[PDB]
């Protein structure tokens, strides 16, 4: 049991992935940007997994400090837009500091790129993203909303890093 925190920009696609994600189907989704906890129960290996995750905005990208951010989760999922040097600077800002607010030990962290139809542009570099990734021992994923395999992708390869980081901390 392991909550993922979601940090994502506005309108950077959260809510449409998170619903794509949990239900493992692309909806038609088209709501406003409302936050919500959402949850996600699959077996991977006969081994039963339980995943809860979050989409706010409270102040800032997602507030470091007290803010209803005091949540008592045990993942993260940033989600950095191919097209906008603000959700993938600020998400590596938020990191910096709040891991070094917990001063914890390596805690599952996941680096998912949505938006992937405009990777068509891609301004980030998937390179800056591995360092980084690679930097927390993040995984580093790239799908869309608009696309189910991708995010599937994402839900395995993130358990998957989930496991490494789990024998860490
Ligand atoms: N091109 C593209 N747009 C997406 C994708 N996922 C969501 N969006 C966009 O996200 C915008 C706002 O919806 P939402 O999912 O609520 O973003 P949120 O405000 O960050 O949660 C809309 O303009 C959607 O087109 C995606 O996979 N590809
Ligand atoms: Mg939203």
């Amino acid at each position: 049991s392991r909550k993922i925190a979601i940090l994502g920009y506005r309108s950077v696609g959260k809510s449409s992935l998170t619903i794509q994600f949990v239900e493992g189907q692309f909806v038609d989704s088209y709501d406003p940007t409302i936050e919500n906890t959402f949850t996600k129960l699959i077996t991977v290996n006969g081994q039963e997994y339980h995943l809860q995750l979050v989409d706010t905005a409270g102040q800032d990208e997602y507030s470091i400090f007290p803010q209803t951010y005091s949540i008592d989760i045990n993942g993260y999922i940033l989600v950095y837009s191919v097209t906008s040097i603000k959700s993938f600077e600020v998400i590596k800002v938020i990191h910096g500091k709040l891991l070094d607010m917990v001063g914890k030990v390596q805690i599952p962290i996941m680096l998912v790129g949505n938006k992937k139809d405009l990777h068509m542009e891609r301004v980030i570099s998937y390179e800056e993203g591995k360092a980084l990734a690679e930097s927390w021992n993040a995984a580093f994923l790239e799908s869309s909303a608009k696309e189910n395999q991708t995010a599937v992708d994402v839900f395995r390869r993130i358990i998957l890093e989930a496991e490494k980081i789990d024998g860490a901390a």
